[PDB]
């Protein structure tokens, strides 16, 4: 898979609150950020997926978390879609549009018959290494607080090498040391 | 990423319950199937997270779910190390030893500068589709509680295609 | 040059009066066809045309020609521009979406750069071959009149196979007849 | 697609104004050029379309757009055919002879089961960009107005960057400007 | 060379006494037949050498030898010619027109960089089979008296299997019987 | 055909007024030339071409025009025919022997399948352009008047260019100034 | 075969006395070396073997020779193992993993369909030279001894070239 | 390696008890074979380790193993060798000649710069497989005891699957039983 | 290599006795042939070979062995040489020409630079088997008595298989028979 | 062909005068050699040709010609051979090894289906050009007296180059001068 894989170029133009910016992967270069693909705006259902995330928006800068939503619609439309929904209408993050598919395809993520995005989120570090990969089917929510938690997870290791975290961890649990006398012990 | 791809073929040795059997796609057939993908056993992340899916594992089989872990290791170290860590002597799910690593190069998942399988969970439906993946670094602890949730969502929409707004 | 080639096979999805319809070369066997391409929903010069060639759909149905505009954009792109532009909800033609960019690449008319397609309109008659072809770049408009010009002597030759009509040609006026008297006394 | 393309090079003989010349890529930069094919000297539609665009050449080059017209034939033949018809005889413009189909196929124009060129106008900008292509059916006739109106509209654009001319656009109409503010509202 | 090889298959339009005929390899079958290239229509040296020909076609008729005119101009062009020259206008035999190059090209003899044809003129017999050929270059005339010469001694040739016409061969002359005995006795 | 292109470079062995010479392109730089080849020594139609060849070969010389005579047989072989015949004896022009045939196909001019040439002339001019060719077949006789008359005509337009050669002819007789006035008028 | 062949550059984690070291190439320069192939951990005969080969180390370290035993499975597994079997724990030499299986292939000896080494033994000169080669079937054991009197051979003929009839 | 895989089919001559006989793959079907390469005959060392064979043959007869020594020379020169040395003289086995290197590259131990083979043993069973394999560089001798013992374990458990042999094994000595219990427990 | 490979079919003019006959390798089957192939016809080396041949050929007769003399002459020149030439006229077996070269490559016996073929004696049995190959330098005879010696040679080898002719081997002296026995004594 | 190339290099292992040596291609630079193959020791043709080698051995010395046998045995079994046969024990030329076939398949001279050379011997001299070829089938013996004849007239060749020696030709006897007056007169 792409896990543990640098990320690749890309320039694609994007909508941000109420304005129209580019984005490339120097803007990328070291922050964290998370590529969020889905298939399509303007389907027939609620994009509550991407309303999760915007609530847990400022959170993520205070992270230092940068988001980018990503379909191959163009940004036009990411900016009509974002006036007609007011669950879009919350969105304060980048939506890039990617209408060459070439984003979409360096992250392996196309479904080629159909020229639309997979459902999957991607947590890349500031060296701009992918350290979580999630890729669900239509009507399996992505849930915005699983991904919290592994970029609290993924920020913690690597302020802390020679540690690893565990399942289910959490800030203020315990983590492990990597050693020879832990070998078959847990 | 093979989301929505169907799995192949595979026939590999695991440990189960005190003893060796052979495992094929012809036993995920008409099942909900988790495949649990880590790199090494004997080691100190990987069972903390089987641990935690053999917690949850009577619930799993509540849902019609089956659950396989895999590593690039054989089946006689599973069943060496089942005997001697109390973390893995409470799994009661298949134990699959994958040492030509062809299980991990079927789901894409090989590290091949290791020679070991990355930390990455499949959910597979009856039908032998792939509805959910996960992968993550070495250190990012995956949530045996995330993963029944997705389970149950996947076989809600399964049984009730369309219900959406 | 697709000039006088026959039109390859598609599928696509379409917006239609508000229904969502499938669209393939099937559907074009005995009728004439205007394939009319333009970049982007939600843009700035691609309505008016559109619109433009609203205002002729009635006159153009009279004379058994169907309309299909195409962009690369979805199907669902298109029925949410047609609830929000007042020109665009006078369409009652298809509006055909193209997200994989098979029809056109099919046509030859893709910016690849943009995954976007160019201004270009086709003529096609009920044995699918291409009588006529206009491009336009980025910000000069088609005009659907002209269009429409060439559509009625397109027919007028398919109905009188030794007569061609010649330059300026409208309903009634003289046209010409190749043969060897003819041959540079003109 | 040759929308948006560059000119290729070439260098073809012309009669012109009763003289023979050489005209190359050369010619065409810094100006604008129409080139209008047809398939061959002596027949009937080709002369009408010559002597419709002949009717336009002095307002043409006032607005400083050359014409080339172009056809498989030799510059000899043009001649020839200059001196027998009184519709080519009011010609002023460069008659290029492209016996070698050189010229035609760079446009890809070339009928390749009769050696003669297709019914085909290209605009090219004073940068050797072709901006606007129009290709009929043997039978179908070109309308030098409807040219007109493009070279204008080209030629606008031109001038005024981040403005362009909508469908049926005409000197002095509405023109539109692209922002953000304007998507989606027309 | 192409000397002793079969004519290929063509197909060609042509000019022929005031009417447009089509002209194919079935009609050279069991007939003599001479094809007489020369590069362009309403040139100089082009004229003079079809009319030479013309003034023997009624000598050539008699003998059973058809005359097949080519260029890669369209039979228009022919017919304009005819027409306007009083030179090509005593031509009764046919004038094929050649615009895709296929007839010259089957000969072997397009000048690749101009799309015009050498001046070459070719004898073939009634099973296709060529049996004389003379280039000369841009500016030599060719001329038909030596033509008929070598026709004459082909048809000879072919009715008295077993001889062989020597140099300066005409009706009349003695003729050698290749054999055994004669082997260097000349 | 190789009508005006450049001959290739060789090296060939030959006869020549009771010594064996070397030829090559040198020699023939600064000199028109006459390649004259036939099929095999101690034949029967071969000597009487040669011949005839041999009886003009003075006013030739005069004409600064060299003759090489050449087949596929070695130059042993010419010796011997030359001591064998009398119409060969009266040979005092170069007799090139070319066993391997690499002269032979310089000039095109080889019958693959008998390892003989053609009975083929080339006039080569005095920076080795070709200017005129002939090929007749297996028993058709050549005519040296005729190759003098096309040596004579070429050497009269090398030496008044803007000038050509009209059909038969002669010393003395009127020639074409090519032009734009000339154009359709003869 | 790979007779009088260079070994090739290598770079794997070993089990050694109670730590895990790295291991290379560097480290059989000017030493004779043995290398020790043997198909998996927590099985059968390769113990055998193996606690044979330790049964003459003292005497193969008289006379400079290195022992590595090599397996795909990881240095996790072989300290494991060293912990749990009173034969394996006998072992004082290297015990090397290889589960990307790059070393048992540079000696030709993987079993491609279970991602195993074959049962084999190399014998290598101080300047990397392979001098003997030993490969058995499954079931079929190694005798130390005789590996014994061929190193004793060949480093014989190395310190004395041409004594012969 | 080779171990476990089957012998490949092969057609040599061979020296045995004084005769010229054929060996191919077909004689070792259904029997236990040796395949002793060897680099040359007649050299200066005693060829001991065949002599050592010699000495075992009559034992490994009893258990119905045949032995067929190999190296490039030809039986021509195992003949002469036989009778000139007394160790060679032991022999009763077959010595194969192989001076195509078929034999010797089927068992992949060809030393192709000096066109010898290696010392190489091999134990194949009675389908073909090989067994066992040992080769060593020159003055590493082979043991024809530690060939004999790996022989009789071979035959061993071919007569008791599900048992293997452990180190050392010899005959009387304990074998295992491979179980899930006896799994980390030796 | 062609020693012990069948001759290939070949098809070639020669002349035999005053006449012209075709020679094929029909010809040769189920009898003893002598190839002998030679540079050139009237040179100086190749006609003292040609007729020590000449001076065996009662002999060769007698013991049913065919000659062919081969060149890359033509059959025309042969019979011309053998009328000149009171060594070349002696000759009574077939002198094939090999103007194509195609027999003379057959045998691998072109020198490519010359289009000659090299000094090259080939002895074919009634198999059409090669049984003896001798090949020499420009300036260096081949002896006809020592080709007899080896064509009865190879005569008394088809005739007692089993048995060979050592060195200097003669009619009516000791052969040799290859046994067990033999081998190493002589 | 082999015949006027130069020989390629070689490095081999022989036995000379009961030591073992290396030679290579510049052991033969400046010298006359003879290249001997025959097919392998301890057989029976073999034997009695290279005695009869070696009994001209002090002549072809005085000649300054070298010898080398070379058969794909090894140089240990050369001197095996040449210590148990009377016949061989007599050559005090060098005995080449072969084994990897290198040298033999220099020579185009392999039985690629037995690894044995072919009865083959090569004249070669100071320049490495080989000037004589004999290759005979199994049965048939070579005659080394022949060889020296061939030898001798090599070397009157080299040293009279505008001469050759003629068939049957012995040292002193007449020779011949290749020139224009001796053509077609022997
Ligand atoms: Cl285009
Ligand atoms: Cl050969
Ligand atoms: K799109
Ligand atoms: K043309
Ligand atoms: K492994
Ligand atoms: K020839
Ligand atoms: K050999």
């Amino acid at each position: 898979s792409l896990i543990n894989t640098k990320i690749k170029p890309f320039k694609n133009q994007a909508f941000k609150n109420g304005e129209f910016i580019e984005v490339t992967e120097k803007d990328t270069e070291g922050r964290w950020s998370v590529f969020f693909f889905y298939p399509a705006d303007f389907t027939f259902v609620c994009p509550t997926e991407l309303g999760d995330v915007a609530d847990h928006y400022e959170e993520l800068q205070k992270l230092g978390v940068d988001v980018y939503s990503v379909s191959t619609d163009t940004h036009f439309t990411h900016k009509a879609w974002h006036s007609s929904s007011e669950t879009i209408a919350k969105i304060k993050y980048a939506m890039i549009g990617d209408p060459t598919g070439a984003l979409t395809r360096n992250f392996d993520n196309m479904r080629e018959d159909e020229g639309l995005a997979d459902r999957a989120t991607f947590v890349v570090d500031p060296q701009g290494i992918i350290q979580a990969i999630e890729v669900t089917a239509e009507g399996i929510g992505r849930d915005a607080s699983d991904l919290l938690r592994k970029i609290k997870a993924a920020q913690y290791v690597a302020a802390h090498p020679g540690e690893v975290a565990p399942a289910k961890w959490k800030e203020g649990e315990a983590t492990l040391a990597p050693s020879l006398d832990l070998v078959g012990k847990i």
